[PDB]
């Protein structure tokens, strides 16, 4: 049995949507998030807008997560039946073989599980070698591809990895598909939750993006058709806290709070925001961490770039396992993040807003 947040974030992590497929997932954050919106949108790329006015004339605050999820797409079907596939989404080729993937096709669902040549066929030195993704190929039993043809399945199909959502002796632990970025699309939903029921003196944009995963597609947009005055990009970053990894490498522990992401390679945080989150993280005794990316991204990448330009922050939950078919996390982290942003939107009044973006006077003009 599980409590109701933890029925949404099953029913969002088994929704399957990779980029450029995001529908299934975009319905079940509609269904969850529309109670909290005066108005529910999407650009027309398929991000899912919610809008929630707290002032009539205050200042946009964008709430990003993403819909799509890393996956494969079906890229050919071999004289035998096999089939050929291309990453859509970052993927180490060593979490991938003999693991099950679900292709949607337009007859149904097809099982299949993702192979390569056996090991003792292979040289002792590529036996330790990794073996390349484009030498690897899903196995749906069929014997050619007339017959794959016949069952469905055609180039372009969304294939999606399979893994039940399953909470840990420690229930505060929840291991599932998608955490990345299924976790953020929730803390969106939340956060428009909790202002149904608490003044704030702005207008809260709880966004899906599509996208994320292929380049901050949905994030740009997205952006453009809000024209957000600040954002706040939700996501998930890496954990440190597992064997072999130092504090230099991965500083980061899950159950110690949110990360305020300090800098990223798609942005270097805006301090003014930066400054008052942590000052509102303290005020409110919420645990935080700080953290940054060397080698990644979020949407706060592509939305602070839009237009005249956006103050932005990255908050994520350290993660285990990203971009597996079993990512770990720890649902305190996640609760924090919520009542952290919220805490943080009660405070941005076009004033606060204002002085946060223009530092040298003439603020509101
Ligand atoms: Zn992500």
């Amino acid at each position: 049995k599980l409590d109701e947040t933890l029925t949404m974030l099953k029913d969002l992590t088994d929704a399957k949507g990779i980029p450029g497929n995001e529908r299934e997932v975009r319905q079940v954050m509609k269904s969850y998030i529309e109670p909290f919106a005066d108005e529910v949108t999407t650009d027309r790329l398929g991000s899912l807008i919610a809008k929630k006015t707290g002032a009539e004339n205050g200042p946009k605050i964008m709430i990003a997560g993403h819909l799509d999820e890393v996956g494969f797409m079906v890229t050919q079907i071999t004289d035998k039946g096999f089939i050929r596939f291309q990453t859509v989404g970052g993927w180490w080729a060593q979490v991938m073989l003999a693991q099950r993937v679900t292709i949607v096709t337009k007859k149904g669902e097809i099982t299949g599980v993702i192979g390569s040549k056996p090991p003792h066929i292979l040289s002792p030195e590529a036996r330790k070698k990794s073996v390349e993704i484009k030498d690897m190929f899903i196995d749906i039993g069929a014997s050619s591809r007339e017959e794959a043809l016949e069952w469905g399945v055609l180039p372009g199909d969304m294939i999606v990895p399979h893994f039940e959502f399953t909470v840990m002796n420690n229930e505060k632990f929840l291991l599932a598909k998608a955490w990345d970025n299924r976790i953020g699309c929730a803390i969106a939903i939340d956060v428009l939750r909790n202002l149904q029921n608490t003044d704030h003196p702005n207008i809260v944009y709880g966004v899906g993006t599509v996208q994320e995963e292929v380049g901050l597609r949905g994030a740009k947009t997205a952006a453009h058709t809000i024209q957000p005055d600040i954002a706040f990009g939700v996501d998930v970053g890496i954990a440190g806290d597992t064997p072999g990894i130092s504090e230099k490498e991965a500083q980061s522990k899950m159950g110690k709070g949110p990360q305020i992401i300090v800098y990223d390679a798609s942005m270097v945080s805006h301090k003014g925001l930066r400054d008052a989150v942590v000052a509102t993280a303290e005020e409110a005794g919420i645990p935080y961490q700080f953290d940054a990316i060397a080698g990644g991204g979020t949407d706060s990448g592509a939305i602070h770039l839009t237009a005249n330009g956006v103050p932005a922050l990255s908050i994520t939950i350290a993660t285990r396992y990203i971009h597996t078919h079993a990512a770990m996390l720890h649902r305190d982290d996640y609760e924090n993040a919520v009542k952290l942003i919220t805490e943080v939107i009660k405070k941005l009044d076009r004033k606060t807003v204002d002085e946060i973006t223009y530092q040298e006077g003439g603020s509101h003009h």
